[PDB]
């Protein structure tokens, strides 16, 4: 099958200026079809999972023009919910902010639609969301395996009591408050017990405020909604760089710098993932802020022990940057890995161990510790492109190391590898 083999890279300093943000992008498209009035969206992420939503809303009737690149998109906004009938089916990849925002969006009104996509979302839970739609009034079936997609959506979400569980997915409940404005009736969404990714669900109340929406949000544990609403365009807006994307170059620096700075974000970012910066300084790195961008410089290396259920995403760089720290690091409270592109911690411990780390797999954490020196390795990637852009990080090393499915990167990060070998010096 397809590989790169990166080589050693002796220094990595310099500056990338960010793709845009996969969460930001796919709420931000999705609330400018939903609103009235033409949006104008510029830096917008192409990857994969914001085409999977580009094209879902194509299917549904949507109007939009992209520029070349695909980073400027002018949206005609559908004035409220979409529509489609005769079970039409939407293929979503395997994009969560795909799958579960639009199976929440989808059930207002009338519809007869099929979302489905790769096996693997097919293994991604979303019977908690379903749930609790259901207990709003939508019809929803269950094509294949009872609690996962494929799902036929046939409508009535007509808002009310709605219980959701936040203990595997945030994004259930980001589902559930884009969509609860535009019920008839009133919604008070109220979280059964634990709430898991908690930041994402700022960046959801970040972009529906942006579209003209606010709702009552009780110490994350109750949100009130008021029904009747309608999202209106906020003219052009500006998608924040990724964080996520960002910390590969980061950790980069942290290892191997130098100074590698990013831009598109900032200290005043909305993503929860510029808190990864925060880990690198605890680790003994140097960290400079400004208003768009944020800078790593290399100092020390040293092993951390910390919870990462506040960045699930960015927490799977620090694995890979542990193996050039001092001493065993430990990643907690971070079991949805589990049900993500791939089950990240079973695939994040075998990798690790193929370069020569001693590994042990929690059910929800990672304990890691480096060998004295790497070694080769052909290292899978499970159709995950965190996987790959972990990795890369081995290269950092006196050990060249190949990565099979370069391409997977693309579900967030099309040029990963252009630039991390923008960074890459030979002296
Ligand atoms: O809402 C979002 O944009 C995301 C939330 C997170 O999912 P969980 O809430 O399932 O952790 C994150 O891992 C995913 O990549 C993007």
């Amino acid at each position: 099958m397809e590989s790169l083999t990166l080589q050693p890279i002796a220094r990595v300093d310099g500056t990338i200026n960010l793709p845009g943000s996969k969460s930001v992008s796919n709420r931000a498209l999705l609330l400018a079809a939903l609103a009235h009035g033409k949006t104008v969206l510029t830096n917008l992420l192409d990857s994969d999972d914001v085409r999977h939503m580009l094209n879902a809303l194509t299917a549904l009737g949507v109007s939009y023009t992209l520029s070349a690149d695909r980073t400027r998109c002018e949206i005609i906004g559908n004035g409220g919910p979409l529509h489609a009938e005769g079970a039409l089916e939407l293929f979503l990849g395997n994009a969560g902010t795909a799958m579960r925002p639009l199976a929440a969006a989808l059930c207002l009104g009338s519809n007869d639609i099929v979302l489905t996509g790769e096996p693997r979302m097919k293994e991604r839970p979303i019977g908690h969301l379903v749930d609790a739609l259901r207990l709003g009034g939508a019809k929803i079936t269950y094509l294949e395996q009872e609690n996962y997609p494929p799902l036929r959506l046939q409508g009535g979400f007509t808002g009310g009591n709605v219980d959701v569980d936040g203990s595997v997915s945030s994004q259930f409940l980001t589902a559930l408050l884009m969509t609860a404005p535009l019920a008839p009736e009133d919604t008070v969404i109220r979280i059964k017990g634990d709430l898991v990714s908690k930041p994402y669900i700022d960046i959801t109340l970040n972009l529906m405020k942006t579209f003209g929406v606010e709702i009552e949000n009780q110490h994350y544990q109750q949100f009130v909604v008021k029904g009747g609403q309608s999202y209106q365009s906020p003219g052009t807006y500006l998608v924040e760089g990724d964080a996520s994307s960002a910390s590969y170059f980061l950790a980069a620096a942290a290892i191997k710098g130098g100074t590698v700075k990013v831009t598109g974000i900032g200290r005043n970012s909305m993503q929860g993932d510029i808190r990864f910066a925060d880990v690198l300084e605890k680790m003994g790195a140097t960290i400079c802020w400004g208003d768009d961008y944020i800078s790593c410089t290399r100092g020390e290396l040293n092993a951390i022990d910390m919870d990462m259920n506040h960045i699930p995403d960015a927490a799977m760089t620090i694995a890979t940057a542990a193996l050039f720290a001092k001493g065993t690091t430990t990643l907690r409270n971070i079991y949805n890995w589990r049900v993500k592109e791939t089950d990240r911690l079973f695939a994040m411990a075998t990798e690790l161990r193929k370069v020569g780390a001693e590994v042990e797999e929690g059910h929800d954490y990672i304990r890691i510790t480096p060998p004295e020196k790497l070694n080769f390795a052909e290292i899978a990637t499970y159709n995950d492109h965190r996987m790959a852009m972990c990795f890369s990080l081995v290269a950092l090393s006196d050990t060249p190391v190949t990565i099979l499915d370069p391409k997977c990167t693309a579900k967030t990060f099309p040029d990963y590898f252009e630039q991390l070998a923008r960074i890459s010096q030979a002296a």
